[PDB]
């Protein structure tokens, strides 16, 4: 069933609540016992939010491989990521031992530090060039190169470097700083532009480890983002574009990591975005520049 109609049957009958429910019946439940033991309780931001032990993210030492991050493994459209929660104040050298080891050349950030008045995320990032943060725990040191800040998010170039054997990389930081406090945005133009600037960056591209996507617990709006990228990446690869079934994709990226996509608004949006980046997939190369416009970006 075309997508566009779909969203004009549900949006009419006021259904979303609905389907996200059934969703929410039919996902994937999995153990998640290496999240639960006690010696990982302050590696977890919120208690509900477990990885699961089949896709979870192991780091390479052997004291504790534990981080609250899995690889989404989307084998039809060629994707791997990896979605994380906002780091912690101790997790934050844990994180970057991660982007170190698994290759990866972007992350995506789609949160703010603080949001409602309280704090959703460590700051893990260095904020002027001259100050450089240094992960005595990992053995890494972070520092910023350059940063590019738009209007609703910002680009930063990062230089991670690997204390141990002076090795470093470039890492592309994407920092969408607009998603409002409550609800969605009205319209994703905004969203769709973001995400197309992370492909064009090549964080996305096989050649890279998985990006890391996360926001506070790494699966509502960072579902979000991979939801739109594999539906969009989906409908450019298959003979029938038609056939991408945007729920059917978000039970199976839920087989990886609970609870993609927290609320039925979220999902709403999901459709919203992929139906807009369709225009573009299908061969009307001029509506990315409308999106830039759209979304008054300067």
């Amino acid at each position: 069933m075309e997508m566009e109609k779909e969203f004009e049957q549900i949006d009419k009958s006021g259904s979303w609540a609905a389907i996200y429910q059934d969703i929410r019946h039919e996902a994937s439940d999995f153990p998640s016992r290496v999240a639960k033991l006690p010696k990982n309780k302050n590696r977890n931001r919120y208690r509900d939010v477990s990885p699961f032990d089949h896709s979870r993210i192991k780091l390479h030492q052997e004291d504790n491989d534990y981080i609250n991050a899995s690889l989404i493994k989307m084998e039809e459209a060629q994707r791997s990521y990896i979605l994380t929660q906002g780091p912690l104040p101790n997790t934050v050298g844990h994180f970057w031992e991660m982007v170190w080891e698994q290759k990866s050349r972007g992350v995506v950030m789609l949160n703010r530090v603080m949001e409602k008045g309280s704090l959703k995320c460590a700051q893990y990032w260095p904020q002027k060039e001259e100050k450089e943060m240094i992960f005595e725990d990992t053995n890494l040191k972070l520092t910023l190169i350059s940063e590019d800040i738009k209007s609703y998010y910002t680009v930063r170039q990062l230089e991670l470097e690997n204390l141990t054997t002076q090795e470093t990389r470039e890492i592309l930081h994407f920092h969408y700083t607009t998603w409002p406090d409550f609800g969605v945005p009205e319209s994703p133009a905004s969203f769709l532009n973001f995400l197309f600037k992370v492909r064009e960056s090549g964080s996305l591209s096989p050649e890279h480890g998985p990006v890391v996507v996360h926001c506070s617990a790494g699966i509502g709006r960072s579902g979000t983002f991979c939801l739109a990228d594999t539906c969009l990446l989906l409908m450019d690869k298959r003979k029938d574009p038609s056939s991408v079934d945007i729920k059917k994709v978000l039970l199976e990226m839920r087989k990886f990591r609970m609870g993609l996509i927290q609320t039925a608004d979220q999902l709403r949006f999901s459709y919203l975005a992929v139906i807009e980046g369709a225009k573009f997939i299908m061969g009307d190369s001029s509506v990315q520049d409308q999106w830039k416009e759209l979304s008054h970006e300067d």
